[PDB]
């Protein structure tokens, strides 16, 4: 089939300043800094994950940063370059604003109509682009979307190609993962979003959600959602997988709903929330000058 010539950008350590700690855990380490390319005059906002070194945690940081750098979409995330100090390092775009998941749960007080229906639309053009490059993301969820700007979204951690709960039944029986098993976590994800990021089958243990599925119960319809709404994501839970929606008809549907939101969507007190946006003044710590967005340089 066709070749890959996606370019690996090596950088120099010397070319990157980390700032703070995001996160940690099993993966490692996230930090928030900034990649200064020597003579360039540009400051770049990068998210940088390391890894004490053993061959295993190397592979394995090495197949993320191969899928990664093998992307281009607007809305999937991608990655800047690797450092090959003594444990590799990931240098990716910064989403400043975290993970989906954590922004609906802290901001549902001003999460309107017309933000739900374009993350929607934003994270089906993400996961149709995945298709039309034959690559099945395999752990599709609300926690793996990454927030830019609160109007522009990019799904991550499509690299690792078990999450029951979002997981489609062909996978949970047979491990059968396609575009259309795709399509069920894209469901799951849009309810996570609905419902302001409640769990999905909250206090139903993991090893009977085949069975649930299998009687034909589902994931209630969220307050919020309309008939309307809520079809798509009953859709997406068909058991039989090419009844379920393509990716390309969720990004038409969501976009039709996205024109007149509050005929799809009853927030109360929708009309009067925002959030910020860089159409407004002030929306961009120590020295920022010179900073600009990995979105907007390129060599
Ligand atoms: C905030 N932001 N902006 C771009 C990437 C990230 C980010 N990446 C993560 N994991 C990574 N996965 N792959 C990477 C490659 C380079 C840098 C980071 C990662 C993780 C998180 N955020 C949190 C703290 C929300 O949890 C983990």
């Amino acid at each position: 089939e066709a070749p890959n010539q996606a370019l690996l950008r090596i950088l120099k350590e010397t070319e990157f300043k980390k700032i703070k700690v995001l996160g940690s855990g099993a993966f490692g380490t996230v930090y928030k800094g900034l990649w200064i390319p020597e003579g360039e005059k540009v400051k770049i906002p990068v998210a940088i994950k390391e890894l004490a070194t053993s061959p295993k945690a190397n592979k394995e940081i090495l197949d993320e940063a191969y899928v990664m750098a093998s992307v281009d979409n607007p809305h999937v995330c991608r990655l800047l370059g690797i450092c090959l100090t003594s444990t590799v390092q990931l240098i990716m775009q910064l989403m400043p604003f975290g993970c989906l998941l954590d922004y609906v749960r802290e901001h549902k007080d001003n999460i309107g109509s017309q933000y739900l229906l374009n993350w929607c639309v934003q994270i089906a053009k993400g996961m149709n682009y995945l298709e039309d490059r034959r690559l099945v993301h395999r752990d599709l969820a609300a926690r793996n979307v990454l927030v830019k700007t609160p109007q522009h979204v990019k799904i991550t951690d499509f690299g690792r190609a078990v999450p029951i709960k979002w997981m489609a039944l062909e996978s949970i029986l047979h491990r059968i993962y396609t575009h259309q098993s795709d399509v069920w976590s894209y469901g799951v994800t849009v309810w996570e979003l609905m419902t302001f990021g409640s769990k999905p089958y909250d206090g139903i243990p993991a090893s009977e959600i085949s069975s649930i599925l299998e009687k034909g119960e589902r994931l209630p319809q969220p307050p919020i959602c309309t008939i309307d709404v809520y079809m798509i994501m009953v859709k997406c839970w068909m058991i039989d997988a090419d009844s379920r929606p393509k990716f390309r008809e969720l990004i038409i549907e969501f976009s039709k709903m996205a024109r007149d939101p509050q005929r799809y969507l009853v927030i109360q007190g929708d009309e009067r929330m925002h959030l910020p946006s860089p159409t407004d003044s002030n929306f961009y710590e120590e020295d920022m000058d010179d900073v600009v967005d990995a979105d907007e340089y390129l060599i």
